[PDB]
């Protein structure tokens, strides 16, 4: 799995953990329980570093697999007693001879708590662990602390505030606020970003400050956590701005001379806990101003709630469904471009048959207000495919405040066929690309239904779509889709095992902050025709330019939405909701300015594949 690669990689990270398991070993503690193991690297620190009696257990059957794997090819089996199960259910003689002097954990997550550490640290002091000291218990990490900063990131306010009251001809009503899951018990308490890369960067809006600290060896304070009364908290602003979200990160004190840290300003890329600010009635705050919050850690996670800055339906939306209400050149676009298919068709309907009006079908996956800005265009009948009834109410809402008698908007729900017996749809749109970067499933098949079912002069939005991409040398993909020798995990033998499981294509990408070096130019790749079916190709050889000699790790790709010749949709915009995908080489390549690379590139249905000829 994904950050396995990244944390094997990181060599002083391991220095570290390394170092303090062998302080505490050579301290006396030589019974040790790695909970959390993954591949063993813990355990076998333990273990090298003169450990009598190792045990590490793994909830993961891969991962128990890939450290059985991992830990034999070492010469370690004898030693170490892998646990294939959750620490929660380790039994006394039973699954292991007798209590442990040392624990060591490293189920963490970017807000600390979010992978269940305190609940496996009182099971463990309570059944697995040794008395503490008045031969004695002890775990690592001992402790931490968790800091947070009030920010400005245009790039988190996109994805859970709507930021518009007016868009593409439409106004969104004040009677409906619109909220993300982080909203607020609340679903998501927060995301995870690396605030290092994070797309327009930051903003630090007040100074670093403590939330909490935690003590690990201490069962009574663990215990304590699940009733502990919130905690009310508030900080001075030390700059103009925008108010956009809570950034948290921690420390980890492994022992007194080392820790670990996921904070932003290290050199180490780490995700941060990220609390968007939602809620409020202004945004803005000014040097003297509080931003005052509460704090517990009473269900599960680490919440930060009930935030003021002080010196009427809700419609709770996907973070995607919030940055395409962000998004306004996707809605300019369109309002455009079903103008001038209606006027091509009937001008007189534009703001023979004045009883017709011209049948739109939105086939978009989520949220969608496009046939909301459709119906203002002219005497327009409108369908949408929305599904939850949260939706249904809020397009209700939407129309009535852009003037639609009641039944103009059609839910069509409540397969692909005629709006009635008789009738054609003038226009048909497809959602086509994956939040993730890819292809959507099962297009081509609707591209090639929906042609079926337009009027003489119709068309299906978008109409063509071209894929781009670019020849990029990046370490980072590297290092992130594979361990780099044995030298990171200083010596042992990790690689091999690891990297049998390679990711082809990675997705969810934001190219605008990756790390790479461009060793081309974007070049066009594929060409998808949803009005005409019978002009895709299923193999198509690409010839490349290589501008720079570099070494070829990866070609991110995106797209370029047509919905007439003269309006396309760039999936890489600033503003697109789309996220991007790159596909990762295996095998890295040597190349040369001047060279001309051939790439060959087959497409099937919704599976595209690009690969060096070479």
């Amino acid at each position: 799995e994904r950050w396995h690669f990244i944390m094997l990689n990181d060599t002083k990270r391991n220095t570290i953990y390394n170092a303090a398991i062998q302080k505490a070993v050579c301290l006396g503690s030589k019974s040790v329980l790695d909970i959390g193991a993954g591949t063993g690297i813990l355990s076998m620190f333990a273990k090298k570093a003169g450990a009598h009696s190792v045990y590490a257990c793994e909830l993961s059957k891969t991962m128990y697999e890939l450290a059985c794997d991992v830990v034999a090819a070492n010469k370690m089996e004898a030693g170490i007693k892998l646990l294939h199960t959750k620490s929660l259910d380790i039994e006394i003689p039973k699954h292991i001879p007798e209590r442990v002097s040392l624990v060591v954990t490293e189920t963490v997550d970017a807000g600390l708590f979010g992978e269940g550490i305190v609940e496996s640290l009182i099971h463990a002091w309570e059944h697995l662990l040794l008395q503490p000291k008045t031969k004695y218990g002890k775990v690592i990490p001992a402790s931490a602390v968790i800091f947070g900063m009030a920010v400005e990131c245009a790039e988190i306010r996109r994805h859970h505030r709507v930021g518009i009251k007016d868009i593409a001809g439409i106004h969104l009503p004040t009677n409906v606020k619109f909220q993300s899951p982080a909203y607020s018990e609340t679903i998501e308490p927060y995301t995870t970003e690396k605030m290092s890369r994070v797309p327009g960067g930051y903003l630090a809006l007040t100074e670093c400050f403590e939330i909490m600290t935690v003590d690990f060896n201490n069962l009574q304070e663990l215990k304590s956590l699940a009733t502990k009364k919130p905690d009310k908290i508030g900080i001075p602003v030390i700059k103009e701005g925008i108010l956009d979200a809570i950034m948290v990160w921690f420390v980890l004190q492994l022992d007194d001379e080392h820790s670990l840290s996921t904070s932003p300003s290290e050199e180490t890329c780490w995700e941060q806990a990220v609390y968007p600010v939602q809620d409020l009635a202004d945004y803005w705050i000014k040097p003297g101003d509080h931003v005052m919050m509460e704090v517990s850690c009473q269900d599960c996670y680490l919440r930060i709630q009930s935030i003021s800055v002080l010196g009427e339906q809700t419609c709770i939306l996907e973070s995607t469904e919030i940055a395409l209400l962000n998004n306004i050149p996707y809605h300019e676009g369109f309002k455009m471009a079903m103008s001038k298919v209606l006027s091509s068709l009937t001008p007189e309907k534009l703001y023979q048959n004045i009883l017709e009006p011209f049948y739109v079908l939105d086939v978009s996956e989520g949220f969608s207000v496009l046939p909301v800005i459709a119906g203002t265009l002219g005497q327009v009948k409108p369908y949408s495919s929305v599904e939850k009834d949260q939706h249904r109410i809020a397009l209700d809402l939407i129309s009535e405040a852009n003037h639609f008698p009641k039944e103009t908007l059609e839910f069509w729900l409540r397969m692909l066929q005629r709006p009635k017996s008789d009738k054609l749809w003038s226009i048909i749109i497809l959602d086509v690309i994956e939040p993730s970067g890819l292809i959507q499933q099962e297009i081509m098949e609707k591209a090639a239904i929906s042609r079926c079912l337009l009027q003489s002069g119709g068309k299906i939005f978008p109409q063509y779509v071209l894929m781009f991409g670019l020849l990029v040398e990046s370490q980072t993909l590297l290092e992130e889709n594979a361990v780099q020798g044995t030298e990171r995990t200083l010596g042992l033998n990790i690689a091999p095992f690891i990297n049998q499981f390679q990711v082809p294509i990675r997705v969810f990408l934001d190219l605008s902050s990756l790390p790479c070096i461009p060793l081309s130019k974007p070049v066009e790749l594929l060409r998808l025709d949803l009005m005409t079916p019978y002009l895709n190709t299923s193999n198509r050889e690409v010839k490349v330019y290589v501008c720079k000699s570099g070494r070829l790790t990866a070609i991110p790709f995106w797209y370029h939405m047509y919905l007439d010749e003269e309006i396309r949709l760039d999936t890489s915009s600033e503003a697109s909701h789309w996220k991007q995908a790159a596909v990762v080489l295996d095998n890295p390549i040597q190349v040369e300015m001047g060279e001309e690379l051939v790439l060959s590139i087959q497409h099937h249905k919704s599976n595209v594949s690009i690969t060096v000829k070479q």
